């Protein structure tokens, strides 16, 4: 059908998504017909996203997410199912090496899991989750990226292995080299070499993430499950 | 004149082995999303059997004899396309070739060799416009045993590292190459089996159900996108979430 | 050989944990195994006498930092520095199992490698775990902890390799344990059925691979997991 | 006098070992008892092979053999089979836009090869068959496409090919080097030989003795239960 059709009836919430490779993810799931909430750690970023929607004519809400506490999430669902309706679209974009990767795995599991009783009562979901994009500064760099990748896909397959039979599709998108403000002022000699590595020679753009997770919450992806769809421009880090 | 904002308008679609099956729900979805389409078969009348499926759905394009083995129904095939409808810009390789382990090298062997022939052939043209795509279909299980599970792990490795390694070799041009690896979508195999084996099988899928055609030719739709142009050398499972390597 | 060296084997009083402390000890380590309770530990020291290998059985709790750290004050004082460690321990519950898991591997190796650093030279050799379960579920709890596992695995190789310490893993598939012992034969037979080599694993068979990695010939392998399973991929 | 050694009373056929790894695991063979085959592609390569085995005091014969030839494979097994016994260990060092047509043609001769020496196999009920892989041969995005693709079809044929044969108790393996000291490294310049071993966790290049180790453990009784696996050895840097 009509692209701004594929998701209409559906409630989004997408995590971190004042700027960047999340406010990207929530403006192609508004223009693909979802009713989106976007969160952010401020409420000014909150704030922001509700403007932001409201100006590309999306509708939905910011509000304010600390993944990392139980009682925010709590209530920050709480919040949405009164006033907006059960989220069957979850994007988790919002985040030395252990920790990191031990935290963010955490944090997934907490949303996950307390998004999962909405859907599991609709009999139908999508949980995309969001890896990290590549840049960080080192061999500690490479080391925590290879890592973290890892993680996410481990999980996200496991996951899905366990939700599958509620039609709930669980899956990742794992970024290259994209462009954001956090890779644009990073120094010209290591942009330089991730570049050269890159076989399409050129950063990703946060619009082409955006699009990978809207087709995967559309219906046409109902038999992907536990994937990691990896958006690199050819560059494979492990 | 018409001039489409967001489709596949203004592109040429191959489809090999467009009779019947995933091919076919590719050809109708790369259609519908604006493409010309020229479906392949190894035979006059599935030749037919396309161009027929194509106008009946609106579709504009063609049914075509290829055979992916032979250099000369390659080449053949190509000069038809160009000289007649334009050059093939989006190229989706879905035509492969008592089952028993042993069959793996063959199978996979031959059908490597047909993918590069294919492959090579359409990227001079790509290369020219600085722009493509390539997409490799898998094969799906084909039987319930050990052989089966060897025969398509074996196919799946092949597949994902040739379209790692060809994806490479053609980025720097804007033409990605990605692949599409089914589990178990609907066959004649699965039809025939007892209602037991049925049920253990669905058993083995997260989801609970095989998978459609449609589901297959809608990743195909969206790795031929604008929006895919990050996407490359990526191989996209379509099995519900059964894994098996 | 192994001469000179000491090396901790965690969970060492039956199976997999025993046979490679058995292992270690005919290539000439001396070995400290551990164990949960006091009567583990004793078996422990009991089997490493009859067999004539020089070393400890031990009380710990990999989930507890003052285990750890007291039974490593322990057995500096007591044996040397361990330098070759092997974690064969371990505790919708694949989450917290794996999670669970991961933390105590990098609370043991994170104590243990200051001795390695010290000395230069290392081996943390980690131990997947045996298929638990038939089917899905058994599956999914597998796959994960094997996927958690060879990253945790492969990272680890990444911070400690410029100090000559090697980091590896070993998944074992199915093996001849309490687990597959306690199977009906109609299970059994289905279960070799899937393994290409038509039998199950011995726990001698994982334990020659860790002391194949434990060596010298070895050092040039780190970040790896080496798949003990006759065949039978799962992931 | 008596000596009891790992692989004593076993024939092993090495491809390609007139120098480097493949020279390494003849050695490292014959160290470990085996009678041991290595082969080369000219007359010259296998004499050298014959002079090293008989310098260290390991019993076999260098032959020619070419890889890519029903001929040469099928004659040069029943030469072997009648002068020195049936290969049971069968370690393949052999090999030669390019990526496609190397690594197609050397699956093609692995399983040539591979198809030749397993009726010996079945008919003991006891096999191993060692796949090595290629070294990272360039620095540079050709040289890592051309690796991750071989080391990808290695990988992927092996344990293939493991499945098939498991039910006779032979092991299929592969060991997948990364950068190891030969001619290629040795004569990079100082800058980048550096940023290369920046790039390797240990800080240094393999040896091809290393290698050799590997192999002498997969072909051991107690590498029985391990099969259709690819050992890495490249001191923690991962390419694919
Ligand atoms: C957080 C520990 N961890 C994990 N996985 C993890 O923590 N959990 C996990 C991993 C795989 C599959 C399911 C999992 O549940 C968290 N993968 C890692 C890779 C590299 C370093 C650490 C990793
Ligand atoms: C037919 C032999 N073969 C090949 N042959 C081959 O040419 N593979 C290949 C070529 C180019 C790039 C990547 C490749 O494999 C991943 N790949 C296989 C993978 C699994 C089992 C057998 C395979």
């Amino acid at each position: 059908y009509f692209q701004s059709m594929s998701l209409q009836g559906k409630v989004a919430l997408v995590t971190g998504a004042s700027r960047g490779i999340g406010q990207a993810i929530a403006l192609e799931l508004g223009r693909l017909g979802a009713v989106v909430i976007g969160t952010a750690t401020s409420a000014s970023g909150a704030e922001k996203i509700a403007e932001t929607l409201k100006a590309n004519g999306v509708e939905g809400a910011g509000l304010v997410l600390d993944v990392s506490s139980d009682e925010s999430v709590a209530a920050t669902l709480e919040h949405i199912q009164q006033h907006l309706g059960q989220p069957l679209i979850v994007v988790n974009n919002a985040g030395e090496w252990f920790d990191v990767v031990n935290t963010n795995l955490n944090s997934l599991y907490r949303l996950s899991k307390a998004v999962l009783r909405g859907m599991t009562k609709a009999r139908w979901g999508r949980i995309i989750n969001i890896g990290s994009v590549v840049g960080a500064m080192g061999n500690a760099g490479q080391t925590n990226y290879a890592a973290a990748k890892a993680g996410l896909e481990g999980f996200t397959r496991a996951l899905a292995r366990e939700v599958g039979s509620r039609a709930i599709t669980v899956n990742a998108v794992a970024p290259g080299f994209i462009d954001t403000d956090m890779t644009r002022e990073l120094p010209e000699a290591q942009r330089e070499a991730l570049l050269g590595q890159i076989p399409l020679g050129r950063l990703g753009q946060a619009e082409e993430i955006a699009k990978v997770v809207g087709f995967l919450a559309s219906d046409g992806a109902a038999y992907v499950t536990g994937a990691t769809v990896p958006v690199n421009g050819g560059m494979y880090m492990s």
